[PDB]
């Protein structure tokens, strides 16, 4: 009980990961969920949840549509913020940094890995655009079900992934009588320094 | 199991309200819990969970406190955004909207409704300020709780609220193989316009 300095890891991702790894066995409903929030032109933020599938120094990883509105909103401006609501935990974890696109090697690697019919559903979705009927998505993937006959299932030339560069990450901890634990890793140099935050 | 166009209400409220209804028995954690993005002055959004404590028509409400980051953001940029968090119910909802202060008299009404104790914290932590040590909060806490002995405990003038207007609201429902249900609630003129938008 608690969240003092002195117990703190000198890299922020030490910390992440022990809290990822007691959210999953807390059987959390999508421990791995974090809401991106991006902003458009005019200066106005946007949020939806995606699933981080690796992180490391480098930063954090999510795959995504590319002719979303998430992705044209980070080509106009790459700065981005993740947020992981483990509140049930009374916890959160709060990173800052930049996204920058993956490779077509990477997307290529993690593409062909997950279930086939969500290969086949990725082609069928124009993520974000306005479509007038559900039927529309169902007609495409049963037509691309059958078309693909899962010979493979190529990788659609507009799916790709961000990787959120770590230039900061804050950690915050449910506190009694109000008074939560918020201690703020800043990337600075070649070093983390690390802040306590008033609640 | 679905969401289609037919049954959507034409006020974007009546379906949120229904969905707030029945994550609150669905026993979510903090049904109330949303998560607020605000951007800098450099276009980065921030992002921190906070608890809707009202809504209607005119928008949704949150208090924090005025001397915070958010507070500060909001300040430069009124444009925020919201979002729910019920993925374990697999939805999502986002608002869109502008951020305005509430009166003194609307924040003074649910100032002195939470608990006292809460009240007490609300005057320790001068939120998002960098602090050298947790002690400090504890200190003042304890030299307040007293101090007041809980006259009536004042509202502190660093304390206030915001209400974000509805410029759009978006409705998000898990879909099967991949295909989920999403609509978008814009207001346009004195009405909702409603679209589907792509998974
Ligand atoms: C638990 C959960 C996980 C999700 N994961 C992803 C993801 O990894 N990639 C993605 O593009 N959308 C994902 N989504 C859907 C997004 O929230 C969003 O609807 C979509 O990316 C389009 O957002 P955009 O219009 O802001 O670009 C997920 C939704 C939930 C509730
Ligand atoms: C479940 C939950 C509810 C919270 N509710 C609020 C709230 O209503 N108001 C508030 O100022 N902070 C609230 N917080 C703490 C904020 O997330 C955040 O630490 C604080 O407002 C300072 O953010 P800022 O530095 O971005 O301004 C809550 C945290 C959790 C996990
Ligand atoms: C639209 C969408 N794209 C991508 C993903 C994540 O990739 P995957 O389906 O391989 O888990 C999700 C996960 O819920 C999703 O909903
Ligand atoms: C720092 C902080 N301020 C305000 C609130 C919400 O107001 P209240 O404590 O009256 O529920 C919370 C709720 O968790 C909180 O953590």
């Amino acid at each position: 009980g608690g969240l003092r300095r002195r117990d703190l890891p000198a890299d922020p991702l030490t910390l992440f990961e022990r809290w990822l790894s007691q959210a999953c066995e807390a059987k959390l409903a999508d421990p791995t969920a974090m809401v991106v929030a991006t902003v458009d032109e005019h200066g106005q933020p946007y949020q939806r949840i995606v699933l981080l599938k690796h992180y490391d120094e480098k930063g954090m990883v999510f795959y995504t549509n590319l002719g979303s509105r998430k992705a044209h909103q980070i080509e106009n401006n790459p700065r981005v913020s993740l947020l992981f609501p483990w509140h049930t935990l009374e916890r959160q974890v709060m990173v800052i940094g930049k996204a920058e696109r993956l490779s077509t090697l990477e997307v290529m690697k993690y593409f062909h890995s997950r279930p086939r019919d969500s290969q086949i559903g990725a082609w069928v979705s124009k993520q974000s655009s306005r479509i007038s009927a559900r039927g529309i998505l169902e007609s495409k993937f049963l037509e691309l079900k059958q078309k693909f006959q899962q010979g493979e299932v190529p990788l659609p030339s507009f799916w790709g992934g961000f990787r959120v560069s770590l230039e900061q990450i804050e950690f915050w901890q449910g506190g009694e009588h109000r008074l939560h634990d918020r201690f703020l890793y800043q990337r600075e140099n070649d070093a983390w320094k690390i802040d306590r935050l008033a609640p």
